[PDB]
């Protein structure tokens, strides 16, 4: 449940480089990693020094979501979720995702939070929430204004399993790049050219309408998202999955 | 003047189909048509067994548009038009259009409700509403949010016919599809594992927006496409299509 | 500081040709070639067989941007670009930019301003704003609604420079050309098919939304350009250009 931070004497660049390194759950979403999150960008914005902040991760899983009243724990939860998302939307840095392995719900709220998402070729992508009686209800904070429409109907509705190109060609990242490290390490360097508050302004004009569906939206979507977690669907959904079966509105 | 219904015990899945069967008028959007294809989709809904619908249709043509005070009519018509747009983004079921022809003006508001769009080596679209000197006006409640913004300045204006390829490019549909029959059962099968619920909020998630852009414009539009129709210029426009000749402000 | 208007006599179509001729400056925005553009618009528009508009140029430069209290000057020149692409936007005449060369700043803004863009294979994009210390607040009102999320995120962020499939691709335009002047033809024929009413309404459908924003954000925007304008990293920011040298962030 730990994230790294690497300032600029580390990495050697106006950039700070918070590696989400917990792979023992396979990078979910704990609220211990949410905290040092959380605590990663504040050092990082912190630091008169960085321009730029690279999230990366370690292990081949870059989020799988979260960990694991019922309904309190799970509005909470919800909420955390929206407060990191927001507090990357928020920041004055602009803030890259380097991604080369699996992201599966929250892991989605993360990459749509950042201003710029790259992904290699282990990357996969899947919104299977439906499948175990729920929705992607909070991660449409950053998913719904930078997907196109068209795609996320259908993998909303579909649950299919996708890979970067087909992640750049809907506007769930940036780019898909055979070298993520080295595709990063470049736009790092381009974003670096960029004075503090000209990255900061800059970034706050792509930013003003998805803090506007913050402020509209996320407590709505919590209070739904709990409501679904707590439903009996997703009872039988989340047991049908563990017990290996098929759910019971699916033979 | 037909909708075909076909349940699950038909179908063999969990899927309705609703087929638009009037061939006479090129599945043209008669009021019967309209009112049985509302009651195909309370049928639909009605059955817990269905978690997903395939709108398709017989014929070379998908939906040609509307069949035919005149104000009052024509606002009536626009009105019924955005209720059937609406009845189809309301819906708690995921609406897969399955398109194999020819797609003209309502027809356009009816691709652009569904959640998910497929079309085939047969399908053709064409705006040509501005030619007969009216406007795509109440077809832009799905419409807009849904084309991306160069895509439906272009065709709006411009008139031009164009195939499933290009349509799949500009948001138009979600994919083209050489056998469209294929594409459609594949994409029934992963959208039917998930749970009704589930697919019920997810949708929800990404129509909010739409149903959002129905309340605040869809009287306007209706009113507009009345105003337009009504006019001289729309007599003119349509009189020269009629007498195969060109419009008085074309040569 | 020079633009040309070219009516249907001289087109010998439905079409009004304003050429930006302004070379010693390379075509910058300056008050009078601005106020000469306006007229140009309202010529136009005046003439009643006049169907559409194509905006022009000379030269390798289709439009470098704006040429050069300061504040009150800044913030100014800011509302004047705001109001000539809002002047674009709400003409009853859909425009046609025919581009064959770099776009910088403000150009930017004149781009994201015509219902319909083409561009050839001499032409450049780069949105440096953020090396010099600013921000492209103005030319947001066009741009947000047009580009892709992730694409302006991105090269509002980068600043790096790109070409004219690259800039189709994103939303910057609507289509990359060989030979503009051909394609431009074939729209403007097609275009000119339209009804001026149809076409007029076919256009206001599309430009609603781009209004509102101008309506909530344009004096925001403006103000914003000029805090950014005066303040000292971008007086540092734009030495650094001048002299030659990288900016005292960057090295």
């Amino acid at each position: 449940a730990l994230v790294d931070y690497a300032g600029p004497a580390a990495t050697g660049g106006p950039v700070a480089r918070l590696t989400l390194n917990s792979p023992h759950n396979r990078n979910a979403l704990s609220s211990a990693l949410v905290s040092q999150l959380h605590q990663g960008l504040r050092d990082a914005s912190s630091d008169p020094a960085v321009r730029v902040v690279v999230l990366a991760h370690t292990g081949g899983t870059f989020c799988a979501g979260a960990d694991l009243s019922a309904y309190d724990m799970a509005v909470e939860r919800a909420r955390e979720m929206a407060a990191l998302m927001r507090a990357i939307v928020e920041s004055r840095l602009p803030v890259i995702a380097a991604i080369d392995g699996h992201v599966r719900a929250g892991g989605f709220g993360l990459v749509g939070a950042c201003d710029i998402a790259v992904a290699g070729p282990r990357s996969s992508f899947a919104l299977t929430e439906a499948r175990i009686g729920v929705a992607p209800a909070i991660i449409s904070l950053t998913l719904l204004p930078k997907l196109s429409a068209r795609a996320a109907a259908r993998y909303y509705l579909t649950g299919e399993k996708f890979d970067a190109r087909r992640a750049e060609e809907i506007g769930l990242i940036t780019m898909a790049a055979e070298d993520v490290d080295a595709a990063v390490d470049q736009l790092v360097a381009d974003v670096g050219r960029g004075s503090p508050q000209g990255l900061a302004a800059s970034k706050a004009l792509t930013t003003a309408a998805v803090l506007e569906r913050f402020d509209r939206d996320a407590e709505r979507l919590a209070e739904e998202s709990a409501r679904l977690f707590v439903s009996d669907e997703a009872r039988e959904g989340m047991l049908a999955f563990l017990e290996k079966r098929s759910p019971n509105w699916t033979s």
